[PDB]
């Protein structure tokens, strides 16, 4: 899947 | 699905 | 799952 | 997430 | 995440 | 999380 979110 | 929040 | 966001 | 309070 | 706030 | 912020 895409990247997670930023911190 | 999309990774996880980031640090 | 996707890679963590970034910091 | 942002980080803390400076100092 | 973005740095936090100034102290 | 992000790093913290300045002084």
């Amino acid at each position: 899947g895409p990247p997670g979110p930023p911190g």
